[PDB]
């Protein structure tokens, strides 16, 4: 539940 680089270092798809 993350797919951006504007989430952080949680980036994970």
């Amino acid at each position: 539940e993350c797919c951006f680089p504007a989430c952080g270092r949680h980036y994970s798809c």
